[PDB]
């Protein structure tokens, strides 16, 4: 991966970014020392109270002169203590502000310039850059990887420096304080990275190999659902689930072992923490019965030291963010100080005035830039005089319209020049270049607003007159004042499609704004018509004049006209001259006349549910009765450590027993690793528990959903919303993620009741008022919690949406960079494009006030949090309400409780995603379709007849109500005579194919196999004996002997059966010929076959099932030469003896069929024989007459 340098990283920025950085990291330094600072402090507060505790607890000394020198003592250093807490909160919420503002800020301005500069370099390149890259990731490039830079140079720098400075003032605060213990802690330190990093290195060795282990089902996911229709017209469905599932117990297995070791690592973790509690207790209490350290100094030197190692945990991620940015800044400072040859940006060369119009092109040997193993054009030499049209034939190759675009200087010739008069077409300004030439391409493209606007790309300075008057010159005129909204009707891609001619025209009349005397037409009536070819060119040639114009057409009835023709054999001109001569000379020319004669789409829909997600899970209970015991004994296990932890604390404030200090010392201690190796037990437990439960719950669950998603009509498959990619999508993560919202959340919400709950209550028994007072201060802050990633996400969105109003300016002008290019108008776009980025801009500025306030807001107020409770804490000790060992354990309780619920919180996955995720699996389970293929209910006849019969039956397509398809059309099929269905499209040629194999239910009107209405009939049995021909067969990644006996399921097929079916089909000489027999693979994996003999494959597969009934709907559309000869050949044989129906185009091998019915509009308006229709000279005589 590659990485720009730290300093060439932050170039755009300027005196004030400068200026915002330092203070913003000088912010970051002062803010990140508060925290170890208040530890200290509250050592100092600690040791006042541990001073205390002795006196008033051994028997009695003094009454009267205790509240002297304790009570109004206590206060004394209170009234200090407050200040300092109170006067570090009050710097928290300033420098934090100063923190997050600047940088923000900052990080903003510079991305602003950055996103600018990027797309004019962009812009700025030839289209020799886009030719060997992808537009595409181009494209998406400009937003995510620049938001992408975006991120790591912003606020999360601030946040590195802030922990930074966190991980050495704890540790200066620490060895200022004691010398010993903190080398003892550190000591214990090197044990945890490199625990952590060699579980961190476990779990994802089986995450990188669960990807290609599921990516085998997925495989046969997406073939199947590409393929569906062919799938559920052979009722493969069994076959397929299978197919599906037998892939399925093999890949989640492997995910129980990564979940268990997940599980193990976290369980490490906890233990060697624990470990390090009770250790650095023991050392550390063991130290203050020497009378070294106070009792105070060891929190002291315990908290700032933790805190200061988990520091750095917490500046991973933020370093890990500035890391991938400067790996994403390398391929845009790339595209942005990558300077090109052809600059097109700026001028420095001439722009004559003549301008005269002599095109010339001398020795131009050129390949192109993307192959340059390939040569195109070898000593080209053509010259055109002035006015004068040369049209280029020859159908060699590329090189065609590689002059046309060596013309107007997109490439340059790797040898020769292409000269404009006297100059070299380099030495004149290429702005100026293209000005003076016109261009219309074999593809019209329009941008979308209004035409007139259209136009003014053209030109920008041009008056209405103008632009009707160029109108009026491009025959366009005319229809332009029938639309609706005239000159300010919308085009292009969205909204009122046009014509091909009128885009067209448009095109032109754009092109004649810019009034160039050169004119390029590359194919510009070809893709046409024959009506709108006749205007397109009156337009055209009216263009011509007074212009020079190099033209190229595909068809020869519009080159005669030209005024010379010069031929393209090779890469070399070889004839040139006039019509008569390339005539009379039978050169190329000659021959070639002689031979032309979804994503939040989805989410939003599904409402509910609540708690239903559980009875997915359900199967298994064990797991779950073991599981909700382990999360509740996890769970107690920290409201067990606030009473432990106070303990220690305890027996060296409250005194008592000096030679009962060891003893109770050395218990606790210990006491913390008990309370490690249970915590290690938890985790491995629910690794067994609830880790399995969510993995098996996982592979039933995407058997269940594909079940039902085979079970789904067509018309489902029709709605837009369910594609291939979003049934696999739907199928990978969504019904895996469903774990989340099943146990995952009973151990969530088990650990935390357990632990706060539990903590509570005694928290409750040992406090009165000051349980109360956080039970107050904790839930408003966790409030704030809540409200923190609320306007972070919430104002995160909204910047985006008003960002996709810039998104779509580049895009359209990405996406058309070749057609822009030569209108140039470069720099409107880069213009548009500012003035789209101007809106968000001026936003940036109350954004980074906002984040600030409310980033110091959430942290301003934790200071505060402690301020008051100490406070109030101490004001209860003093008095006869005791005493400050519970004071420390409610405290210890209700706060550390309530962050463990927050960590216990951020263990499992997302809860809203999961339960989202969960209800499209659950939608998609109970989902109920009108056909159902798995219904063991139907007739089941003997009658092998097979009598077609629709009887009005009018149907329209579910997916799109508008124009209805049949609008109660009627025929009639007896057994042995084929049908055959003539019209001008297809609605409903192959409505009726799709409706006989009961695709779909017609609204009203039925349709008869038989004397049996079809809806009486078993849906599978129905498609048991019809035989179904697409024009695009496909195949299965299986084996061709499978394909074969694809056709028939339910029963073993044999070797027999399919060289049975396969002599018939003809394809039985194809199979033994091509190494080796039936064994091979198609296809894409295998070897590829052409589009004939894969048919005669598709036709072999519907024989087998011996079919009563054939569906051919255009057969044959994509077929040639002697190929479609055979094919037919294999057909006839097997149409015999069976109800047929075949739609065609040819209408040549209609001539032979039994019946002919002409569909238009909805119904039948002629029916009969093919003379009979012919002699009836209605629009049958119409359609058969453009045979000729
Ligand atoms: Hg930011
Ligand atoms: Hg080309
Ligand atoms: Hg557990
Ligand atoms: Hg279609
Ligand atoms: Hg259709
Ligand atoms: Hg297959
Ligand atoms: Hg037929």
């Amino acid at each position: 991966k590659p990485a720009v340098s730290v300093l060439t990283m932050f170039r755009y920025a300027g005196w004030l970014d400068r200026l915002y950085m330092l203070v913003g990291t000088l912010a970051a330094i002062i803010h990140g020392v508060a925290l170890p600072l208040m530890m200290l402090i509250f050592g100092d507060m600690t040791d006042s109270f541990a001073s205390v505790g002795q006196v008033s607890k051994q028997s009695t000394q003094m009454s009267e002169a205790d509240k002297r020198a304790m009570f109004a003592k206590l206060e004394e250093e209170m009234t200090t203590y407050a200040y300092y807490y109170t006067g570090i909160g009050a710097g928290v919420l300033i420098v934090a502000y100063i923190q997050v503002s600047f940088w923000c800020l900052a990080a903003g301005r510079q991305i602003h310039k950055i996103r600018q500069k990027f797309f004019h370099a962009i812009m700025n390149q030839e289209i020799g850059w886009f030719d060997v890259h992808d537009v595409g990731e181009l494209n998406t490039r400009l937003t995510d990887d620049v938001s992408k830079i975006n991120e790591g140079i912003g606020d999360k720098i601030g946040m590195f420096f802030q922990a930074m400075a966190t991980f050495f003032g704890g540790f200066i605060i620490g060895f200022t304080r004691g010398w010993k213990l903190t080398l003892v802690i550190l000591a214990i330190s090197p044990v945890l990275g490199l625990s952590a990093g060699i579980w961190a290195k476990i779990l994802s060795s089986f995450t990188d190999k669960e990807l290609h282990a599921y990516a085998k089902a997925g495989a046969v996911a997406e073939e199947v659902l590409a393929a569906i229709r062919t799938v559920i017209a052979f009722g493969g469905q069994k076959k397929e689930l299978e197919r599906y599932n037998n892939n399925l117990e093999e890949a989640k297995r492997l995910g129980i072992k990564k979940a268990i070791t997940a599980n193990i690592s976290m369980g490490a973790a906890f233990l060697l923490i624990y470990a390090s509690y009770a250790l650095a207790f023991w050392y550390g209490t063991s130290l203050v019965i020497s009378k070294e350290y106070s009792i105070g100094q060891v929190l002291t030197v315990f908290f700032s030291v933790l805190i200061g190692a988990f520091s750095v945990g917490q500046a991973s991620p933020n370093i890990e963010a500035f890391a991938n940015a400067r790996g994403a800044a390398y391929e845009v400072f790339k595209i942005i100080d990558n300077k090109p040859s052809i600059d097109s940006f700026s001028k420095s060369g001439h722009k004559p005035d003549n301008i005269q119009g002599n095109l010339e092109f001398k020795n131009i040997h050129f390949s192109y830039p993307s192959r340059k193993e390939v040569q195109i054009l070898k000593g080209l030499n053509l010259k055109v005089k002035s006015g004068q049209t040369v049209a280029l034939v020859g159908n060699s190759g590329c090189g065609k319209s590689t002059t046309v675009q060596l013309m107007q200087r997109l490439y340059d010739p790797l040898d020769g020049m292409v000269s404009i008069d006297g100059q070299d077409i380099r030495t004149i300004n290429v702005r100026y270049l293209r000005e003076i030439i016109g261009v219309v391409s074999q593809e019209p493209v329009l941008f979308a607003t209004t035409i007139a606007e259209n136009i003014r790309y053209g030109r920008e300075d041009v008056t209405m007159d103008e632009i009707e008057k160029a109108v009026k010159e491009a025959n366009a005129y005319d229809f332009i004042m029938k639309l609706p909204h005239q000159f300010d009707t919308l085009v292009g891609e969205r909204g009122a499609q046009l014509s091909g001619g009128q885009k067209q025209r448009i095109a032109i009349a754009r092109a004649l704004v810019r009034n160039p005397k050169i004119l390029l037409l590359d194919e510009a009536t070809s893709a046409l018509d024959t009506e709108s070819e006749a205007v397109v060119q009156a337009a055209l040639d009216k263009a011509r004049e007074g212009r020079t114009t190099i033209v190229i057409a595909h068809r020869l009835s519009t080159v005669r006209n030209a005024d010379v023709i010069a031929g393209f054999d090779g890469g070399v001109i070889v004839e040139q001259g006039n019509h008569d001569e390339l005539m009379r000379e039978k050169g190329i020319y000659f021959k070639l006349v002689m031979t032309q004669t979804k994503e939040a789409l989805d989410e939003d829909v599904p409402p509910a549910s609540f708690w239903r997600i559980l009875k997915l899970n359900s199967t298994e209970w064990p797991y779950f009765v073991v599981g909700i015991f382990c999360a509740i004994i996890n769970g107690g296990l920290q409201p067990a450590f606030s009473v432990i932890f106070s303990k220690v604390v305890g027996v060296f404030t409250n005194g008592g027993p000096p030679e009962t200090q060891r003893q109770n010392s050395n218990l606790f201690s210990l006491l913390f690793l008990i309370l490690g190796i249970i915590s290690f037990i938890t985790f491995f437990l629910q690794g067994f528990t609830f880790g399995k439960a969510g993995e098996i719950l996982t592979k039933r669950l995407r058997y269940m959903v594909f079940k039902s998603m085979l079970r789904q009509d067509v018309s489902w498959f029709d709605d837009p919303k369910n594609t291939t990619g979003a049934l696999t999508t739907r199928l990978a993560n969504d019904a895996a993620q469903v774990k989340g919202a099943t146990g995952s959340r009973l151990a969530v919400i088990f650990q935390n009741i357990a632990n706060l709950g539990t903590g509570i209550i005694i928290s409750l028994i040992y406090g009165w008022q000051l349980t109360l007072l956080l039970l107050a201060i904790v839930p408003i802050i966790a409030i704030a919690g809540v409200v923190e990633m609320k306007m972070l996400s919430g104002q995160a969105l909204k910047d985006k949406k008003e960002l996709e109003g810039s998104g779509k300016i580049a895009t359209e002008a990405i996406e058309n960079f070749r057609t822009v290019v030569s209108l140039t108008r470069e720099q409107k776009f880069e213009t548009m494009y500012a003035q789209s980025l101007q809106i968000p801009y001026r936003n940036a500025m109350k954004k980074a006030h906002v984040f600030g306030i409310t980033f110091s807001f959430t942290q301003a107020m934790m200071y505060f949090s402690y301020a008051a409770a100490f406070r109030f804490g101490a004001y209860l000790v003093t008095q006869q309400l005791m005493t400050f060992e519970n004071v420390l354990l409610v405290f210890s309780a209700i706060v550390f409780g309530a962050m463990a619920v927050g960590q216990v919180s951020s263990f499992a996955p997302d809860y809203a995603k999961a339960t989202v995720s969960a209800s499209h699996i659950i939608r998609i389970i109970e989902k109920t379709p009108e056909i159902d293929s798995y219904s063991t209910q139907g007739l089941k006849p003997n009658m092998l007849e097979g009598n077609v019969q629709f009887s009005g039956v009018v149907f329209n397509y579910p997916t799109r109500p508008s124009i209805p398809v049949l609008q109660g059309l009627s025929l009639e099929v007896k057994k042995g005579q084929t049908l055959a269905l003539v019209g001008s499209s297809g609605c409903g040629k192959s409505t009726v194919v799709q409706l006989l194999e009961r695709f779909y239910d017609p609204m009203a009107g039925s349709v008869f196999l038989d004397g049996k209405e079809i809806k009486q009939l078993n849906v599978q049995w129905l498609r048991a004996q019809l035989g179904i021909v697409s024009q695009e067969p496909i195949l299965f990644d299986c084996s061709i002997a499978e394909n074969i006996a694809y056709g028939d399921n339910s029963r073993v097929v044999s070797y027999e059966e399919i060289v049975r079916a396969a002599k018939e089909a003809n394809i039985h000489q194809f199979i033994d010929s091509l190494p080796d027999k039936y064994n091979t693979r198609v296809g894409d994996k295998g070897t590829q076959l052409s589009g004939g003999q894969k048919q005669r494959i598709a036709i072999a597969r519907a024989l087998v099932r011996q079919p009563h009934i054939l569906l051919l709907d255009e057969a044959t559309s994509a077929l040639d030469t002697e190929s479609e000869k055979v094919v037919q050949e294999a057909l006839d044989k097997a149409r015999e003896g069976r109800t047929c129906i075949v739609i065609a185009h040819r209408l040549s091998t209609i001539q032979n069929a039994d019946l002919i019915v002409v569909i238009q509009n909805g119904k039948v308006k002629e029916h009969g024989t093919h003379q009979q229709l012919l002699a009836q000279k209605g629009i049958y005589f119409s359609m058969v007459s453009v045979q000729a």
